[PDB]
């Protein structure tokens, strides 16, 4: 039982210490989420203050904020890169807990196995003690 | 359901096991009843030996 009962408790404290690391790679991308959404609240602004120069009748300012938006929209994509790439892990991580759910379970009736073929084994030494 | 078999299987040899016993117990006392009249007889010849 040793054996067994040591490896028991050890599988558990790990598993919070996976579901952490899952829940800051879910925040992760809220976090890129957050900031794609602002970069395309900025984007919508900027449009808007363009339309708005124009009719100002400064020319430069208007280009300006072309130039801005070309380069939120080069950091929206370069955030949605990441995004993807963060998803992909974020799924394997997903996947890996809950095949450790369903191993946990498993050692735990493994246990129970094992506990009866040692109590078989003990009475056969009794056997050999007549 | 298959752990329980195998399960079974252990437990049956092991009450075969402990039936054997019961009886086994038994037959060891009285080989030491009739250990004990060997022994006897062993002596009485000793002294038939001192004579």
């Amino acid at each position: 039982e040793k054996m067994l009962e040591q490896a028991i408790l050890e599988m558990q404290e790990d598993l919070v210490q996976l579901r952490q690391g899952v829940a800051q790679a879910i925040a992760a991308q809220k976090r890129s989420e957050k900031q794609y959404n602002d970069a395309q609240n900025e984007i919508n602004k900027w449009q808007r203050n363009a339309q708005l120069a124009l009719q100002k009748g400064d020319e430069n300012l208007a280009r300006q904020a072309l130039e801005r938006k070309k380069t939120y929209t080069d950091t929206s994509a370069a955030l949605k890169a990441s995004l993807d790439t963060q998803s992909t892990q974020v799924e394997t991580l997903k996947r890996n807990l809950i095949q450790l759910e369903s191993k946990i379970s498993e050692a735990k009736t493994k246990k129970e196995m094992l506990k009866a073929r040692i109590t078989t084994a003990k009475a056969q030494e009794q056997l050999q003690g007549m």
